[PDB]
């Protein structure tokens, strides 16, 4: 008891549950893209706040910087992705993130069974998932102008959460967290980090910055 937070439990629609079912127990190579789809989700989010802002400054109030961050940990096997863009709501994260149908998750599916590359994933509307192709559990913190900001998790298994995050604040903006498996540390790398984005992610319209820690002082090390 004592304090509160609403948490909503919600069972993925059913095909994009046969989805992440096929992608986490399936063998697929070439996962790297995986930021690519992340990268471009942030893109698109950048894009739309820098859209509304032409015409409305004061959408920008809640962050002026309009970025992307990427920040290895290895401390807790963790890749995070930062941006500063419009954000979701909280309808927003329940009807992309898992809630209702997706129009491209049955033929996407199909491809799949016949031997598609992964890769194609983003252009059939379920890029995020690509996240479970190196993550065992995925959180998205988000906030949009007008709203509170929220919390989406999932370790699949056909279940995921919403929650009201109460935590660090960020402004305006999504933060997708990929606590990756162990067969995936590899994108905890800074070489494989930046051989993926200069590979898959080019003249992306918002600077990328990548958190590295070699500096760390001997006597907190
Ligand atoms: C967790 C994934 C999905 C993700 C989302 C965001 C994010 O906050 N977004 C907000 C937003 C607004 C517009 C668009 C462009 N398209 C998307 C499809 N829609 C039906 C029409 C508009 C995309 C996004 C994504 C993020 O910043 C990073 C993420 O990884």
């Amino acid at each position: 008891p004592m304090e509160e937070e609403e948490v909503e439990t919600f069972a993925f629609q059913a095909e994009i549950a046969q989805l992440m079912s096929l992608i986490i127990n399936t063998f697929y190579s070439n996962k790297e893209i995986f930021l690519r789809e992340l990268i471009s989700n942030s893109s698109d989010a950048l894009d739309k706040i820098r859209y509304e802002s032409l015409t409305d400054p004061s959408k920008l109030d809640s962050g002026k910087e309009l970025h992307i961050n990427l920040i290895p940990n290895k401390q807790d096997r963790t890749l995070t992705i930062v941006d500063t863009g419009i954000g979701m709501t909280k309808a927003d994260l329940i009807n992309n993130l898992g809630t209702i149908a997706k129009s491209g998750t049955k033929a996407f599916m199909e491809a799949l069974q016949a031997g598609a590359d992964i890769s194609m994933i983003g252009q059939f509307g379920v890029g995020f998932y690509s996240a479970y192709l190196v993550a065992e559990k995925v959180t998205v913190i988000t906030k949009h102008n007008d709203d509170e900001q929220y919390a989406w998790e999932s370790s699949a298994g056909g279940s995921f959460t919403v929650r009201t995050d109460t935590g660090e604040p960020m402004g305006r903006g999504t933060k997708v967290i990929l606590h990756l498996k162990e067969d995936q540390t590899e994108y905890l790398e800074e070489r494989r980090i930046k051989e993926i984005v200069k590979k898959h992610s080019q003249f992306i319209g918002y600077p990328i910055t990548l958190f590295v820690e070699k500096e760390r002082d001997k006597e907190v090390s």
